[PDB]
């Protein structure tokens, strides 16, 4: 994955976000509701030293992660985490990464809604990587805990 | 759905293929193996009397099925299957749908290999249609019963 937010503000991206669609290198990382890349992403927490809380729904248990800040701003470590593209206000694209290669992206929304032009922006910034798996849910689902 | 192949010969379609991408309405259609809409197509076998024989694997069985014919070339009977697109010789669109509206569709390709245009072209014909799930495979899994 080479395409990172330049000039990310990270404090910026707090608050609530909705997993709209995901993307994975391998069927396997998100085809059951138990899949290890099926997380879905309810809160985002900037910590003032500038690492990342993530809050997430895994499968349907709460979960607390810390995604600890890199020398380049768009990059966590936890396994990393890369901000591709994001406008705060509406939209976050991210992708996880392990070094074998297993990868995984998201398309994170600020509202339950199907916001078509981040899901354009998601599908151009998934057209240079090896998925063999995406799933996309609708408003009913994103309501639910695990989006059952 | 309505993209048809204008003009199909059906008897043109018929030998060897292969389930390279599937794309599906509902998740549940395609993330298990066992899967409803999970069916690996292996051979196109149309009849004299225009009918066409569907020799599939099922999660790893064979099966065959017979499509029957209706009033329009690109449109056949089993819940329906609508021909989108062809050029004989390389790839093959194709979706099936029921009467609720649950859909699944594939890129068939002739020969085990990643067909970027047959891709693109799968792509576009699912910018119009409500897919919640949609899967590809490696030239490996293409060779192995039921994709594993
Ligand atoms: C831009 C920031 C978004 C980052 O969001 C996430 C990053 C990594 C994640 O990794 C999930 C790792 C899975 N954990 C271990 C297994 O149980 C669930 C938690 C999840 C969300
Ligand atoms: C252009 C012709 C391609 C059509 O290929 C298929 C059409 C329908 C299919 O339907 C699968 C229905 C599932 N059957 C019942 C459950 O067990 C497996 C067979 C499969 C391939
Ligand atoms: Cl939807
Ligand atoms: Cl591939």
């Amino acid at each position: 994955v080479t395409q990172t937010m330049k000039g990310l503000d990270i404090q910026k991206v707090a608050g609530t976000w909705y997993s709209l669609a995901m993307a994975a290198s391998d069927i396997s990382l998100l085809d059951a509701q138990s899949a290890p890349y099926r997380v879905y992403v309810e809160e985002l927490k900037p910590t003032p030293e500038g690492d990342l809380e993530i809050l997430l729904q895994k499968w349907c248990a709460q979960k607390k992660i810390i995604a600890e800040k890199t020398k380049i701003p768009a990059v966590f470590k936890i396994n990393k985490v890369l901000v591709l593209d994001t406008d705060y206000k509406k939209y976050l694209l991210f992708c996880m990464e392990n070094s074998a290669q297993s990868l995984a992206c998201q398309c994170l929304v600020r509202t339950p809604e199907v916001d078509d032009e981040a899901l354009e922006k998601f599908d151009k910034a998934l057209k240079a990587l090896p998925m063999h798996i995406r799933l996309s849910f609708n408003p009913t689902q994103l309501e639910e805990q695990c989006h059952i």
